[PDB]
């Protein structure tokens, strides 16, 4: 808590570093050079970097300490970084496709005056950063191409998820037979899961040496698990999350979500309670979203949710105790503990 | 003109296996891959296929002719597939930048009902999908890693174009003074000359095992110059070129675009006429249209075009001559063909 959150200040440090190499005798595209640099610094930071710091954190747990050089470390914050700019790309992009209003608290970037629709080529821009810095950084190692197959299949599996939630939730358009669990974790698994858990400690095994289609399977199995229970918790915390803990305040009901919720909802409600869900699921009227709010405290969700955090985290220990050898089981543990809070 | 549009039926007959290949045992994306399939199939098809048959020409004529077999030519098919994706990815994503109407004849992608700025995930997918079919397809080949670079510089220096373009020519916003020669140069040369003629030549010869530094260096200063010519003629054609002839009608001039043409014109221009530009420039009025035509004609931009053409091809000649070997001149002529008529 005290000494993961030391790492968070480094990490951030060299942020600086990243943009000065990504914004270098070419003098009549220094505009568009200019212009990077904002889209950089207002996007890839003022999150947690939950993400990022995970390839550092692993990539040191994972070497031996006599393959720690300065240049060792600095490819790891920089791949770390890698994972902070796709993540940037896909947020900026979602904002413009949900419409969104803001973002880490603030204007989202194509809400900003002289942005608007430009802001598809600046997340097109964002995307593009990652395989420079991977060319200039890691094109001699041994895990060069490895990476960049890592990062364009972590592309690929978000766009494809995100395809799937644009498919089964429509905005204006009131479909609950779109929203069954195996749906439910099929758009969790692409779109979440994926990038969130599997990329960052996949590419701290492959700065590593650990290359193994197995071992690699094998890291999966798990992260894939946490990266379930993580959108589940966001899911539950979304409308019963105390809202000065968490940041935010929820519009997951307003906004036609599949979110955890209403899948257990529908797997509980009587054909009244379907029809309650039906007429005010994702709709913006205050009152529409008490009476969804309060169906799913009748049916208990809370209380499901707690049951379901309890067997999430006996399986999770489970699938470490299992699949974790030969990493260090604390490279597991340690992502455990910040989600299982 | 008879053996190279023989040469187009087969590129298109290969379309068929791209998709099949790209929308392949697991259940519940199938949703999200029959979307896919729509993506593809609306947007990748109805172009006249010059980019991708570039790939295929050139290999053709680089390669002896004892190491073309059936998955040599397989795979030459699939990487001018792969250029023609890229550009499938640029225009469906600079169709909803731009708030165009229609593309290739019809509805542009984003305009039709159902998908709006869903569009900018599905081409998100498209640039994806080239990614997937170098693995399946050249994955084992040498020029592997070489490919993935070329495609990803190519995707690059086409978004840095076009953060160039969107800061020159803000639409709703008259200002002449970002029209400068040196700017749409340097426009053109990273927003379309790089993707549109360096790209498909430069697969082609790293498929032929040609991966020199000084080769492909040589390659393009040829295949810039052609990029240059061919957006200037573009530019003319907008506005000068028979629409029966070309299929477009021109609206540059509305559009506020930083064409070939204003440029010229801005350095002819008196106090006099830079206020009627000024005044009449990026406006969508008939008559202030054909005031800004009238000053072009007036200033015989038409003739001032006909001697850049003329000038255009005894330098591109001469750089063919200085540059082309130890390549065939015929990879050049074949292009300068195609342009210069
Ligand atoms: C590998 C990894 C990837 C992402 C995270 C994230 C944690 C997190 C996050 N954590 C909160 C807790 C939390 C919020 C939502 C779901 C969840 F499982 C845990 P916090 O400890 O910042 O208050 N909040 C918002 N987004 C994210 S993303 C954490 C990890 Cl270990
Ligand atoms: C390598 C390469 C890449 C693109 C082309 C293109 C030709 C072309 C094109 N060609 C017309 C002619 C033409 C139009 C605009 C500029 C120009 F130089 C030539 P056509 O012969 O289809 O009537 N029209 C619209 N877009 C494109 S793109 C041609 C080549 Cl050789
Ligand atoms: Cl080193
Ligand atoms: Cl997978
Ligand atoms: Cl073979
Ligand atoms: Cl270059």
């Amino acid at each position: 808590s005290d000494v993961y959150a030391q790492e968070k200040q480094d990490f951030v440090q060299h942020f600086s570093q990243i943009v000065r190499v990504l914004t270098e005798g070419h003098p009549e595209i220094g505009d568009a050079i200019a212009r990077l640099k904002e889209v950089l610094e207002y996007n890839a930071i003022g999150g947690k970097y939950n993400r990022g710091l995970t390839v550092v954190v692993a990539f040191r747990e994972l070497v031996e300490p006599r393959k720690q050089d300065a240049d060792s470390l600095q490819r790891a914050w920089t791949v770390g970084w890698c994972v902070e700019l796709l993540q940037a790309f896909f947020l900026v992009a979602d904002d413009i496709m949900d419409s969104s209003l803001t973002r880490r608290g603030q204007i989202c970037w194509y809400q900003k005056p002289g942005v608007g629709l430009d802001a598809i080529n600046d997340a097109n821009l964002l995307e593009a950063c990652i395989y420079r810095l991977l060319k200039l950084y890691c094109r001699e190692q041994p895990y060069y191409l490895n990476l960049i197959e890592l990062f364009l299949q972590s592309s690929y599996q978000t766009e494809i998820g995100q395809t799937l939630d644009l498919l089964t939730a429509p905005q204006g358009n009131v479909d609950l037979v779109r929203f069954t669990e195996k749906r439910y974790k099929s758009i969790v698994k692409y779109k979440t899961a994926f990038y969130s858990f599997y990329l960052p400690i996949a590419a701290a095994m492959y700065m590593a040496g650990i290359d193994g289609e197995k071992e690699h399977a094998n890291a999966k199995k798990i992260l894939l698990e946490m990266g379930e229970f993580f959108q589940i918790q966001d899911d539950y915390l979304d409308l019963f999350g105390d809202p000065s803990v968490t940041g935010k305040i929820g519009t997951d009901i307003q906004d036609n979500k599949c979110s955890w919720l209403v899948v257990q909802c529908l797997q509980r409600a009587t054909p009244e309670q379907y029809q309650i869900l039906k007429e005010n699921y994702g709709q913006k009227e205050a009152e529409k979203v008490a009476r969804v709010k309060a169906l799913y405290e009748e049916l208990d969700l809370p209380a499901v949710f707690l049951q379901y955090e309890e067997d999430s985290y006996s399986h999770i220990m489970a699938l470490i105790e299992q699949y974790a050898a030969p990493l260090p089981p604390a490279v597991f543990l340690g992502l455990a503990r910040k989600i299982y809070k």
